């Protein structure tokens, strides 16, 4: 009924970007490819995605970025896309956005992709929380 | 099950029992607000809780003209309280699409759980469908 996939290690195996991490700006973009590891560190899949910093939120100066990604797990695909504050990304805080099970065991399931950067341009901790 | 890792609460009928608002649903604008009181029902038509909440339309997103709206509510289920708050696009609210924002268990069964509150309007100023999805 409800499923939690905890991913303590997510590795960024390639990223192409013109993001200035110390000073991000609207218009900056990234395309990335990740590998995902379970709680005892075997491979559970890959993600491929991109993002774009889109606007400055006037309430807090947030640098609102749109992410879109396909997470190919070993027992089904999951699509995730939505908004994140890049000021949270770069200060190692958690972000999240909707995820939709696209096939396999994940057919029918919807919920949320969560992650926090543990290593600039290199690693993240992630969760995938799903229900039916 | 003891100490589930993940937990889904399905709310197929959420009735808005009381709403006070100055929102023009046909042409919404920044500064408009509502306060709402809801009753939550399971698949069997039993009442599982209530919600007390408010919202404010805060800003216009330059991307798409989205009307970004900040929600906040206290959801009292019969077995504990969940707080939830965050951003939703009022264009989605009014065209009956799903919206969501973070949720945090505050007491009872939900203490120490976090996840998301999600809902879709099924009738403006009348009713919605909803899900609370939590993890530990
Ligand atoms: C899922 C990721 O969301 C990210 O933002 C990110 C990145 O690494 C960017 C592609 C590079 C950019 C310069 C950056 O933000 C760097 C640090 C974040 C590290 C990982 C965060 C998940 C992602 O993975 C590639
Ligand atoms: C879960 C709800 O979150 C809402 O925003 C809402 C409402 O009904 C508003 C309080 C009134 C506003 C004028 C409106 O848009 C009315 C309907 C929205 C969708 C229908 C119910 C979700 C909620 O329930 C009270």
């Amino acid at each position: 009924q409800a499923l939690l996939i905890k991913v303590p290690t997510e590795i960024v195996v390639k990223v192409v970007d013109d993001v200035d991490v110390a000073a991000p700006a609207v218009g900056q973009v990234g395309k990335f490819d990740d590998e995902l590891y379970d709680e005892a560190g075997a491979q559970i899949g890959t993600s491929s995605g991109n993002f774009r910093i889109e606007y400055v939120r006037p309430t807090d100066g947030g640098l609102l970025t749109y992410y879109q990604e396909d997470i190919t797990l070993s027992d089904g695909v999951i699509h995730a896309e939505g908004w994140a504050d890049f000021n949270d990304v770069r200060t190692s805080k958690w972000v999240f956005y909707p995820a939709t099970g696209v096939s396999g065991r994940y057919l029918g399931l919807t919920g949320f992709r969560q992650w926090r950067m543990t290593g600039v341009r290199k690693s993240a901790e992630a969760r995938i929380l799903l229900g039916e």
